[PDB]
């Protein structure tokens, strides 16, 4: 590929590799005063729109755009179906900016046909903490693909982020772009076996009959960590200490304030599930996973695959395998069909014994305007939504 757009940007070329001692911007000494004050030009008939995600109607417009036009698997069987409540949660973290929730409307219909978003986060990369933007939910309507709208959305959000004196970003994508700092495969743990077979997500053979498959993935309805319970407001301080200490071992992680811990972990039904083990008023273990269904395209019986995604999990009183076994159980108790995880942090070590199957795609982690050594995904300590 030529990367005609990306090679104009402060990112590594596809052949670039850096020593572990290199950890710095491509372009330093940036000046807010020099940032373009004009919005990037859109093709005739299209206009920028600042979305208010706290307004139900604006939020529903984003929801519809993404439901119909967002990420599909390579075989066009599944399309992500982020809920409206999920989008509210994902986009209104502490110190979010409404003007970083950017839509594009088709003037004649007044309909939203494009979107991109950013939220601010402090990112520790190779022990250096940098104020960054986390870019997500880039989407162009299926009818307008391959018209070079995505670089316009990227350049416009870059401009708006730069106006706030932020010059680095973090982002993930399934597509290969210049140039990942890490690459993490997805793994899947079947919960509702029969449904997964019926929709083609899983397979049988003459050895693995339907009944044998169901027995293989059967789980005992008893927690290894008996007191694991839904997180409450009183647990924010203890989760902040437990998770904050845990994440410092990694090469890439978010540095969460107490306010960010409250936002990202306090439970919201059908959005975010966090469980804690409290001993003597101290949080000693935590499990968390978020809800992200996929629409099943075309299937007669089922419209929705109900998937839980591993978020952040820490144990100090059990083994990591016991903890993730409880995570699977808690997902099953909340009626999820499958439990998905990336090979980040310590996750890969438990996939075999807990009967995860390797998927067929990976998530690439990227930094914008930052050069550093790449690393194996066990050194990644951040999960983006
Ligand atoms: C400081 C501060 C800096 C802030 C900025 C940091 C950089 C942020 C980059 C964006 C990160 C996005 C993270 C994600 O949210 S992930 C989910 C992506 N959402 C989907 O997968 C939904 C379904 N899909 C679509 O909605 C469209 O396919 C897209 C993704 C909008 C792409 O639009 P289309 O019509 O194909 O392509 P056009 O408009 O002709 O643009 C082509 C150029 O674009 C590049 N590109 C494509 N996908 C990308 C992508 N996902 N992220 C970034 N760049 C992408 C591509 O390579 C090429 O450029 P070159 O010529 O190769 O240099
Ligand atoms: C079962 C299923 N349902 N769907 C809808 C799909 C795609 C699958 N197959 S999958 O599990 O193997 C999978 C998964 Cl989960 C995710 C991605 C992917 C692609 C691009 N971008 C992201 N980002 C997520 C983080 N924020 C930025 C966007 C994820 C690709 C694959 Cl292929
Ligand atoms: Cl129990």
């Amino acid at each position: 590929p030529d990367y005609k757009f990306w090679y104009t940007q402060p990112v590594p070329k596809i052949n670039d590799e850096f020593n572990e001692s290199v950890n710095e911007p491509f372009i330093s000494d940036n000046k807010v005063e020099d940032v373009r004050k004009d919005e990037y030009k859109l093709p005739p008939g299209y206009s920028w729109y600042v979305c208010d995600v706290k307004d139900e109607k604006d939020r529903s417009e984003i929801y519809t755009l993404l439901t119909d036009n967002y990420v599909e698997d390579d075989d066009n069987i599944f399309r992500f179906n982020y809920s409206a409540e999920f989008l509210l949660w994902a986009l209104t973290s502490p110190n979010y900016l409404k003007t970083w929730h950017i839509g594009v409307k088709y003037d004649a219909s007044n309909k939203l046909i494009g979107f991109i978003s950013a939220i601010p986060t402090d990112i520790c990369i190779h022990k250096r903490t940098i104020k960054m933007a986390e870019v997500n939910f880039l989407c162009v309507h299926k009818t307008l693909r391959s018209k070079r709208l995505a670089p316009v959305l990227i350049k416009e959000i870059t401009r708006r982020i730069n106006l706030e004196n932020i010059w680095q970003a973090i982002y993930t994508a399934g597509v290969y772009l210049p140039k990942p700092v890490s690459d993490a495969r997805y793994y899947h743990r079947s919960i509702n076996v029969k449904k997964l077979i019926e929709i083609g997500f899983s397979s049988l053979n003459s050895r693995l009959t339907m009944s044998r498959a169901i027995k293989l993935y059967r789980v005992e309805d008893t927690l290894n960590i008996k007191n694991m319970r839904l997180m409450k407001k009183k647990d924010v301080e203890g989760v902040h200490k437990l998770l904050g200490s845990y994440l410092e071992q990694f090469n890439l992680y978010a540095v969460f304030t107490k306010e960010e811990i409250a936002h990202w972990f306090l439970p919201i039904e059908n959005v975010i599930y966090t469980y804690v083990n409290e001993e003597n008023g101290k949080i000693k273990d935590m499990i968390s996973f978020y809800s992200l269904p996929s629409q099943i395209l075309g299937n007669d019986k089922y419209s929705t695959l109900n998937a839980a995604y591993s978020f952040y999990n820490v144990t100090t009183t059990a083994t990591f395998k016991q903890l993730m076994q409880d995570a699977i159980l808690l997902a099953k108790r909340n009626n999820f069909d499958v439990f998905n995880a990336l090979e980040v942090m310590q996750n890969k070590s438990v996939f075999e014994d807990l009967k995860f199957g390797e998927g067929d795609e990976s998530l690439k982690y990227y930094l914008y305007n930052w050069k550093c050594a790449s690393f194996a995904p066990a050194h990644v300590g951040i999960v983006l939504l």
